[PDB]
């Protein structure tokens, strides 16, 4: 039910992911300063300078798409979701507090842009709390606690 509640709002998400993606990594940027040294692409950028970047926009656009892919999917999650975690950890080097950062950010950016209500974002905070629970047990098994 809660996939259902939030995918009822995400049709202006989907419509245009790099605006709203821009919209999403501009907040995150802004209101959790220290985030944005996990992007080296976008670190040292003054905050003025964000919102009309468009690389940032694209990489906005990358973490919307795969959340809309973990919405819609039917098949398993668990096999979309791993890599994330892989890639997260190993590569990126993204502690797990961050995806709770990004997503307030984006449960906002939804009750701004999107439509979505009380009821709504409830139902967001807990599908994103499935993924993130989901990627800090990957990470253990990875050996990151
Ligand atoms: C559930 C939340 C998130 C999803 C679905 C997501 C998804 C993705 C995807 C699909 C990619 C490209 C493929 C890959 O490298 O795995 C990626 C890359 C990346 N993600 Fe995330 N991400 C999330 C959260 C975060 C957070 C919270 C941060 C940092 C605050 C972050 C930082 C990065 C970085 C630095 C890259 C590499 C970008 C580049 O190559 O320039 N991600 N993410």
């Amino acid at each position: 039910a809660d996939f259902d509640a939030v995918l009822k709002c995400w049709g202006p998400v989907e419509a245009d992911y790099t605006t709203i993606g821009g919209l999403v990594l501009t907040r995150l940027f802004k209101e959790h300063p220290e985030t944005q040294k996990l992007f080296p692409k976008f670190a040292g950028i003054a905050q003025a300078d964000i919102a009309g970047n468009a690389a940032v926009s694209a990489h906005g656009a990358t973490v919307l798409k795969k959340l809309g892919e973990l919405l819609k999917a039917k098949g398993s999650h668990a096999a979309i979701l791993k890599p994330l975690a892989n890639s997260h950890a190993t590569k990126h080097k993204i502690p797990i507090n961050n995806f709770k950062l990004i997503s307030e950010v984006l449960v906002k950016v939804m009750q701004e842009k999107a439509g979505l209500d009380a009821g709504g974002q409830t139902a967001l905070r807990n599908v994103m709390g499935i993924i993130i629970a989901d990627l800090e047990a990957n990470y253990k098994e990875l050996g990151f606690s």
